């Protein structure tokens, strides 16, 4: 009886799954599991993380999709990028 990483992690667009890989938390690596980070993988608490991580520098540059800084763990992010955009 052991459970594994069936829905490990949650690639979403190639360079934010290779993100997701190399940076986790960005600061303490402690979250992405056999279901990601839920939804604070680039915010949550400043909600920005993200949006300096691999927007400001990848994303910026042409769209920002967002939909994982605004939020600590309830579906704000959709509530917020289909909401105020």
């Amino acid at each position: 009886m052991g459970v594994t990483e069936a829905q490990y992690v949650a690639p979403t667009n190639a360079v934010e799954s290779k993100l997701a890989e190399i940076w986790e938390r960005v600061l303490g690596v402690s979250g992405i599991g056999i279901l990601d980070n839920f939804f604070q993988i680039g915010g949550h608490s400043l909600k920005a993380m993200a949006v300096a991580a691999q927007v400001h520098r990848e994303y910026q540059v042409e769209l920002p999709l967002k939909v994982l800084f605004a939020q600590p763990t309830i579906k704000a992010l959709a509530q917020y990028v289909a909401t105020r955009s």
